[PDB]
């Protein structure tokens, strides 16, 4: 528009407010693309690891999310998904998407990237799996954050019943435990639980209540690699699990907990060429031309959403790997190649992103 150019970006930056609230209202120009938008939020945190952020945009009432490449136009992207559903119905979120090798050593000598990557963990976790995990790990996680969140509390605060009743009847301890915990103890026995859990944590400082508590959920949960199912191929087309991350590089599953069977290191790919089948339903492929392989690896993605989501991950990858800034994807040329979409074809100037606070 004109003064519809603004843009709500939820984030994992904490602050006082309710989490689900956590957002940055940015103004932004005409010709702003999402890597002013990342990069605008994530300097004003005094982010060092600024390469691993992407852009996710997700419709409120499907399972269908979109990742927005750095050299996307903001307004392009927002005419184009305003044209399949209105703008209260989309989300904005800026989360970390490409992890480099040894992250969380990384992220310790980037204190707002740690604290960022433990928000977005811990809302997964609360969101997908907390009320399935062993009760043992939910308290243990719930007692982190309690001692990570309350940094200043004496580390036997809670053996007294007034402070502790302030968790339990003001804060609410929905903010730290899945409601099937709450749900299945008796009060004062969850407060017995609670107390005594905390002790083997109550020393720890705040960067070592976070790493305690990745450390604590890795096992029972991924958090550091993306999987899609789709087919790899030029002839015969074989249907794989794809599982992409800084352990796996690029690898397949084959069976239910087997290592994954590597493919390719990120720093092996050269190129990545995005092509559309002709076909009346298109299919979206993906070709990645690999150093020291003479054919390139083929990957053809159930949906165009997909394929583009796929690039965007190996794309971040490979700047992420390279110290590059510049995307690795190449222009098309031929017959049914493909550019990714809605990319354009002091502060008065037409990129500019402000943060309105």
């Amino acid at each position: 528009g004109a003064m519809e150019r603004v843009l709500k970006v939820f984030h994992y930056f904490e602050n006082s407010s309710e989490p689900t609230t956590w957002a940055s209202i940015i103004r932004h120009g005409d010709a702003t693309d999402v890597r002013g938008i990342i990069q605008k939020i994530v300097d004003c945190h005094k982010v060092k690891n600024v390469a691993c952020y992407g852009l996710r945009l997700s419709h409120l009432q499907s399972e269908e999310v979109h990742w927005l490449h750095l050299d996307m136009g903001v307004s392009n992207v927002r005419e184009k998904f305003e044209l399949a559903h209105p703008p209260e119905e989309w989300k904005y979120e800026l989360r970390i998407r490409y992890l480099p090798k040894g992250f969380l050593n990384q992220f310790t000598e980037d204190k707002p990237t740690l604290n960022f990557f433990y928000q977005q963990v811990k809302n997964d976790y609360m969101l997908e799996i907390a009320d399935q995990v062993d009760q043992e790990i939910a308290l243990k996680l719930g007692c982190l954050e309690i001692r990570r969140s309350y940094g200043e509390m004496r580390g036997n605060a809670l053996e007294k019943k007034s402070n502790y009743e302030v968790l339990e009847k003001d804060v609410g301890l929905r903010r730290f435990f899945p409601k099937s915990l709450l749900d299945s103890v008796k009060a004062k026995t969850l407060r017995k639980l609670i107390q005594q859990t905390f002790r083997q944590f109550a020393n720890l400082n705040r960067e070592e209540s976070i790493l305690k508590f990745f450390e604590i959920l890795s096992p029972v949960y991924r958090f550091d690699k993306e999987c899609f199912k789709c087919a790899l191929g030029s002839s015969w087309i074989i249907s794989v699990e794809l599982a992409i991350g800084p352990e796996e590089g690029i690898s397949y599953l084959t069976d239910k907990g087997a290592n994954p069977t590597h493919l390719a290191d990120f720093n092996q790919v050269q190129t990545i060429q995005y092509s559309n089948s002709e076909d009346k339903d298109r299919k979206g492929m993906l070709q990645l031309k690999i150093a020291g392989a003479p054919e390139p690896l083929t990957v053809t993605a159930p949906s165009l959403t997909i394929a583009e989501n796929m690039a965007d991950l190996i794309d971040g990858y490979c700047r992420l790997v390279n110290g590059a800034t510049q995307s690795f994807i190449i222009r098309p040329q031929k017959e049914g190649e493909r550019a990714l979409p809605s990319i354009p074809k002091v502060s008065e100037t037409d990129d500019y992103a402000e943060i309105i606070d």
